[PDB]
């Protein structure tokens, strides 16, 4: 009915945090009130997550919910037209994403990827795409790393890129230096950036597209240590004048806070973003740094890859040192998840409670809305013919 | 705080459906449901959306505990048990007793005068109905008969009333536990009461045992259903109490109602708690009794239950229709905005309960008064106090 077709399209969701001038003293204290405002938004997003809680209960409208949620992805046509057309290789949703993040983001350089918690490699791919066919880099130099668990590299660029990989395979189990790409792991991290560093200088993007996978309202704790060692993978590893996309969530817990003004020392912007083809449905964020302003101290190397090692949910920082970023940040959740992420789960609702059953007839209602999303992206988002001789080596 | 400055009385909800001339049809076969069931099926699941929306404060006890005390804050007639208990020498004074007392000065029934309560431990409805009868009607006296699945008797109405009471203690297993879902049990039950009572003017079953709620409850609401559909004399009247009003075997339920009553509403009290979907359809006015044949259709129909509906739910459209604008009022407009309500009120005063509780007194003492307004309450003597044994 009428809701269906008048849903705007989204915009490239980019929130700036002010730079901090003040030295990083990593120390936790009484919290700044403005905490306050963060758990409220945790309370009210999660009381809008748990609304898919009762289709939930069962696995047909489990299903079924996945298949509105999908059928609400405004982006999933248009990557089959981009490998089809553009040439381009692993054209998950994450590659729209990274691609959409290198146009809108104007990094000073990406020719040197550092990508972690990389698997199918999208990232990769996009960054690869981009470099080529846009910044017209003679070369493209990439190392990544993801989890290999001694228990997926679904388009072979792992596999058929050997050296450009730096976790190990269960082959390697029982070394001492096993490094298996679990960044939740400090030794992982020095390892992985030590490897990184030595395959790659300088480094100049670093990406990190990692979350655990479980629950729906935890998602943000349940992700702070993988967070962490994703970032500080970054943070031992991008050279100065570096960058550096990090995925996250909901951005609510105090540590996540306290990271993020952590970041706020390290470079000379940084932006809180959601691309359009990041799911709106979803709380990823993804953290960017530009211009990498400085590299660790041997303390704050120290200090924070001990708190990775012996890991707790405590602030990184005196987090009332930082009252104006944490007003943009909230500014960030109230856009990105109060705002658009809550619209999006109760029009996702309003799906499934009408075509729950009707799926077909869902993606029939919404493809000229697709299409115009898709078309609104491509001109955003220019795109060019990638070169064989261009391609990554893929084993599948 | 402006949202907490303008919160309103709600308003006592009544719904009236359309009684059926068309014969009944008790249904033999499953039938394809009317389209008007999905907006029912839209209902249930958006109406359990917003439910969910109070999970995450349930997975932790510490919050669980702050949760039920901001919806304590809110509750906004808290005091007035009480209140009306002292005031007005009132018994049982449960928010059933409230629930039954509003019903019976809104819905202006022909005749309270001769009731069977079912499932109603520990005793409100027949407490509310003997404090109306005797303040409000004058009856010379008031006979009830009541039954609830064997004790909680917590006022020990059933004690001391072994004479109006239908079902049995264990040490009587040979028996009517007073159990509804049972169909002998239920028979038995309706012949019970239209022996030791005739005839019966007031019919009222208060049983319940959250997604799944009125699911759980379809065999229990079926059984008070027929337990009073059974014995409820002709020109007599039903309370029954529902929750959500969605699934098509309540409708169908519903449908069979409107066979029988010559006005049929759905009603949620103020003093029924907003928050939750508990409904009451009241029937006013029976116009005729069972065929043998319904009777035995029926029955059988509980004997071995399942969900398939009473009726061709396609044969009621205007009822239907008129069921759904009940739900709309009572559930999706209503209790939502309720329960949306209490999750501001979770968010903004977690921590700060005193403080929403002294932003919410003054106004709980205005829909309190108001309540006492529109249902005027007056001293029960004490030669006309129900007889309690605890
Ligand atoms: N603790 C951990 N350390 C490192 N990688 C992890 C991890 N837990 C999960 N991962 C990996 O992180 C990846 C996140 S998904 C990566 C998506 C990628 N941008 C794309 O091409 O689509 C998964 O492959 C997962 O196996």
């Amino acid at each position: 009915y009428d809701w269906l077709k008048t849903v705007e399209p989204t915009n490239f969701l980019k929130i700036g945090l002010p730079y901090q001038a003040h030295p990083l003293h990593l120390q936790a204290t009484t919290p700044p009130s403005i905490l306050e405002k963060f758990k409220r938004a945790d309370i009210l997003l999660n009381e809008v997550k748990a609304e898919m809680d009762p289709l939930m209960l069962q696995p047909e409208t489990e299903k079924k919910l996945f298949q509105i949620l999908s059928s609400i992805d405004m982006f999933k046509g248009l990557r089959k037209k981009v490998e089809f057309t553009y040439n381009a290789q692993i054209v998950t949703n994450a590659w729209l994403k990274m691609y959409e993040l290198l146009n809108t983001m104007n990094f000073n350089n990406t020719s040197q990827a550092f990508c972690n918690c990389e698997l199918p490699g999208g990232f990769i791919s996009a960054i690869n795409h981009f470099n080529y066919t846009m910044m017209h880099y003679p070369t493209f130099n990439w190392v990544a790393s993801s989890l290999y668990p001694s228990s997926e590299d679904h388009y072979g660029l792992y596999q058929c890129n050997p050296d450009n990989w730096l976790m190990q395979s269960p082959l390697l189990k029982k070394n001492i230096d096993y490094n298996n790409g679990d960044v939740t792991i400090a030794s992982n991290v020095k390892n992985l950036a030590l490897r990184a560093t030595q395959r790659l200088t300088p480094i100049h993007l670093y990406t990190a597209d990692g979350g655990i996978n479980v629950d729906y309202n935890k998602q943000e704790e349940l992700n702070l240590k993988l967070h962490f060692g994703q970032a500080l993978t970054g943070l031992l590893s991008l050279s100065k004048g570096g960058n550096m996309i990090l995925k996250h969530y909901t951005l609510n817990h105090a540590f996540t806070l306290s990271l993020i003004c952590v970041f706020s020392h390290f470079f000379e912007e940084l932006y809180i973003t959601k691309p359009t083809s990041s799911r709106p449905t979803n709380s990823e964020t993804y953290i960017v740094g530009k211009n990498r302003l400085r590299l660790f101290t041997p303390k704050e190397e120290q200090v924070l890859l001990k708190r990775l090692e012996f890991f707790n949910d405590t602030p990184l920082v005196d987090l009332s040192l930082y009252q104006n970023l944490l007003e943009s940040v909230y500014f960030a959740v109230e856009t990105i998840h109060l705002k658009q992420q809550i619209e999006f789960l109760n029009f996702g609702m309003k799906c499934y409670r009408h075509f729950y059953n009707k799926i077909k007839l869902l993606n029939d209602y919404l493809a000229p809305k697709k299409k115009i999303f898709q078309d609104r992206w491509r001109v955003l988002n220019k795109l060019y013919v990638l070169e064989k001789k261009h391609k990554l080596k893929l084993c599948a």
